[PDB]
DNA sequence: AGGTAAACGT
DNA sequence: AACGGTATTACCT
């Protein structure tokens, strides 16, 4: 048991990993990845993009989630089927047979890129779990709890591993160290993760 | 009266 | 290099 309310399924994602790649190599030739810049200043390590109804993204004002790319000035694009149906067959293993993403976060990882603890808390309704699937290059990933300073765990990500976080656990604290350089047969040299997240309705 | 942003030194 | 300060404020709404 990850935490209360969260679990990670090693190696789920495994068998579907070569057809997800393809997608996300479609996905970006769309809205390509790209460094955001916080609102603070700062060029973020890792690239993102995202597909679905809504996409996470910074502003000068702060976070938000948004139904256009900023940078093409058209909707994402949409979530491939692929991504729906892992997403839908890790939630319901972790406990969480209603989850309904509408947004799908995708951070690709060079080596050194890393990922500062924090919370994700964008999402109007707090009671859908994210779902975290990971791909390419081993990472490691910090689990904390509701505070900033609560002990960390820390867990190797591998390819395929798939994390999901909700209910007691779902605003708890959590990143990733600096990637170290490698070599994936289906990455080559970094990578991927794929957020699922509930970010419309209420 | 509340919510947000946060990504250098030891 | 793991931990924790910083937002201990200054803005919105
Ligand atoms: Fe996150």
């Amino acid at each position: 048991p990850l935490a209360a309310g969260a679990v990670i399924l090693r190696r789920f994602a495994f068998n579907a990993a070569e057809q997800l790649i393809r997608d996300i190599n479609d996905v970006a030739s769309q809205s390509p990845f790209r460094q955001m810049v916080t609102p603070g200043g700062y060029t973020m390590s890792v690239a993102m993009t995202n597909c679905g109804h809504l996409g996470w993204t910074t502003h000068r004002q702060g976070y938000l989630y948004s139904p256009i790319d900023p940078q093409t000035n058209k909707p994402w694009p949409a979530m491939p089927q692929s991504f729906h149906n892992l997403c839908q067959r890790a939630a319901t293993a972790a406990g969480y047979p209603d989850f309904q993403p509408d947004a799908c976060l995708i951070n690709r990882y060079a080596p050194g890129a890393k990922l500062c603890l924090h919370q994700d808390k964008d999402e109007p309704d707090l009671r859908a779990p994210i779902v975290s699937v990971s791909l390419g290059l081993p990472a490691i990933f910090q689990f904390g709890g509701l505070k900033r300073n609560d002990p960390l765990k820390r867990l190797l990500l591998e390819h395929g591993d798939v994390v999901v976080w909700g209910g007691e656990s779902r605003l708890f604290y959590h990143g990733i160290q600096p990637l170290k350089a490698g070599f994936h047969p289906l990455t080559i040299d970094c990578r991927y993760n794929l957020t699922f997240r509930q970010a419309g309705k209420k």
